[PDB]
């Protein structure tokens, strides 16, 4: 079960579906509750919310939570009945990952989240999402209990400066209203955020095109507004005059409208390193803002994981529990890279110390949901939080036809390498004792162990078993797509790592320079797609397996062209970045 339930005791028992069964509750639980209910499907299976008539003999079971809700699946009757509308559609949720094969098996659930607000920032700078994308995540986001959707790409003209004035064009509208309809169906917040900090004039103007905008989105459907004044220069950065302002959007739009959920906002100090040692701005914010508005933050750095000790840092100054942007999977100071990695390194027993959590994924939509599956796991129950089996059972639910294949090549693109931001995460962890256990015995002429050459071998055989089964797979072409540039790289870097493993099983010297010949074009290869592929202005290119496997087979390279050039004495040159 994805997110794992606060409360769960499974029988021994299973159960078929009904064939024959009565429904208690149709015309009054959440229709997109009884809709899901409906798809999947004598015997009485009861759906509503506390206060229904339906489940009233059940609202002691109901946790007393917002989003909460009890499942029960017995010999004599089912029990979809959550403690508001949106935990009876996270009932319906829990239940189909149960249901497998017209079975069930007998089950009591108690289940809420720990986190109020979970789900994903569209915030990076790069190619927004597609309208298909982000049709796609709002469903992804409905099936993993996230409820929050913040709309906000940086390259919106109509979100940043200089036309976040002025209303969207009808097609772009049309579509942003699909969008809201969408997110409203799979019970999400679509969180229309505006950027207008770089230009704003702290006049009656300027606050006023700022609600006029909020208007427009708001008769196209939307319920929760952001304002963001992060990466901005100026008179912009005032937090008396920023707190007025949302204060105004507050009392004059929030407060006077019947429906509108979330008013969060963006702190031009995110993050405690952005924060000026000498000055007033966060404390300002935290006594002048209205408390129902949230105040997001990034960690102790742009890119950082979430601490006990950095949480604590940050609520004192803003008195409320932050809102968490999280700058993970995003790639936007790393475009050559893909981040397919696990997600860790925030702490699982803070969950009452931040408002919500969000995730600022990568430019490729379908690529993210691996760590968007392990967020919506994270924030909804951090305390069952396994970062290993979640990244597995992401990959298994985004390519159930090709997991284990997608999970070789996510396995070997995950760091960063190093960049701008200073940040890192582990990559090709379980090749890594056979790979120093080569390196270290061969550098000093040791003879190495046959385990540590065969896992190697096998490392780079199913690396090429992998990248060919993905190019050729048709289940999910979108993240095909996406990934097809990496995938070639990292086939020819398992070819690579072959080729330079038999000039070291090297059998005699003519095989030897077959060998070195073939390396030197494979890297001559690389270099090509490096920089004819994926060609944007900040980081051109495709990098893979660059922590650990890539090092691993240029430094034996190295080596054993060394040892050839001393044992015959030659002028084979020993490098392979060498440049075009
Ligand atoms: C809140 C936040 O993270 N804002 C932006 C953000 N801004 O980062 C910086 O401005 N970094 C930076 C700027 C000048 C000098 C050093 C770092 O970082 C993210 C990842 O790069 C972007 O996707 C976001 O849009």
């Amino acid at each position: 079960l994805q997110p794992p339930p606060q409360q769960l005791i499974v029988q021994n028992k299973t159960i078929d579906l009904p064939a024959v069964y009565q429904l208690n509750g149709g015309e009054e639980a959440n229709p997109h509750a009884v809709k899901v209910l409906k798809e999947l499907l004598g015997m009485l299976i009861s759906i509503g919310e506390k206060g229904d008539k339906s489940v009233r003999k059940y609202s002691r079971q109901i946790p007393d939570h917002k989003e909460g809700y009890y499942l029960s699946v017995n010999e004599k009757e089912i029990v979809l009945a959550g403690n508001d509308e949106r935990g009876t559609y996270y009932a319906l949720q829990t239940f189909a990952q149960l249901l497998k094969d017209g079975k069930l098996p007998e089950v009591e659930i108690k289940d809420y989240p720990s986190v109020r607000y979970r789900g994903v920032v569209e915030g990076f700078y790069g190619t927004p999402w597609s309208h298909q994308a982000r049709l796609s995540q709002l469903k992804f986001y409905g099936k993993n209990k996230m409820n929050t959707y913040i709309y906000g790409p940086k390259d919106d003209p109509y979100h940043s400066a200089p036309n976040w004035r002025l209303p969207y064009p009808d097609k772009e509208a049309a579509q942003l209203q699909e969008l809201v309809a969408v997110a409203n169906e799979n019970e999400v917040d679509f969180v229309w955020a505006i950027h207008p900090g770089q230009d704003i004039k702290w006049n009656k103007e300027d606050r006023d095109l700022l609600l006029a905008k909020f208007e427009k989105m708001y008769q196209l459907g939307v319920r929760s507004f952001a304002v963001f004044f992060d990466d901005i220069s100026g008179e912009g950065t005032n937090p008396q005059k920023q707190a007025e302002l949302l204060n105004y959007i507050d009392e004059k739009f929030a407060q006077v409208k019947p429906d509108i959920n979330q008013l969060v906002m963006c702190p031009t100090e995110y993050n405690k390193s952005w924060s000026n040692p000498n000055g007033n701005y966060l404390t300002t914010l935290g006594d002048k803002l209205n408390p129902s508005i949230q105040i997001m933050w990034t960690g102790d750095r742009v890119i950082s994981d979430i601490t006990r000790d950095g949480i604590s840092w940050i609520n004192e100054r803003i008195k409320r529990p932050a809102y968490i942007w999280w700058n993970f999977p995003v790639s936007d100071y790393v475009r050559d890279h893909l981040l397919l990695g696990p997600v860790y390194g925030n702490d699982t027993t803070i969950a009452k110390e931040m408002s919500g959590f969000v995730t600022n994924p990568m430019e490729h939509a379908e690529s993210s949901k691996i760590a968007i599956y392990s967020v919506a796991s994270y924030a909804w129950n951090p305390a069952k939080y396994d970062t290993w089996q979640t990244w597995k059972d992401a990959i298994r639910t985004i390519l159930p036809s090709a997991a284990e294949e997608l999970e070789c090549f996510a396995m070997h693109n995950s760091d960063l390498g190093p960049n701008g931001h200073g940040y890192r995460r582990e990559e090709s962890m379980d090749i890594q004792p056979a790979a120093e256990r080569f390196l270290k015995a061969f550098k000093e002429g040791k003879n190495y162990d046959k385990a540590d050459f065969e896992t190697l071998q096998y490392t780079f055989e199913r690396m090429k078993e992998s990248a060919d089964i993905l190019l050729m797979n048709t289940e999910n072409k979108p993240l095909i797509v996406e990934i097809t540039p990496w995938v070639h790289q990292f086939k020819l870097t398992a070819e690579m790592g072959e080729e330079v493993l038999k000039m070291v099983e090297g059998r005699n010297e003519s095989y030897f320079l077959r060998k070195y010949n073939h390396v030197k074009a494979l890297q001559q290869q690389m270099f090509y797609i490096d920089q004819t592929s994926n060609q944007n202005p900040y980081q051109p290119g495709v990098k893979t397996a660059t922590r650990v496997i890539k090092p691993l087979i240029d430094r034996t390279f190295a080596t054993v062209v060394k040892f050839f050039n001393q044992k015959f004495n030659a002028h084979l040159d020993a490098t392979t970045d060498y440049m075009p």
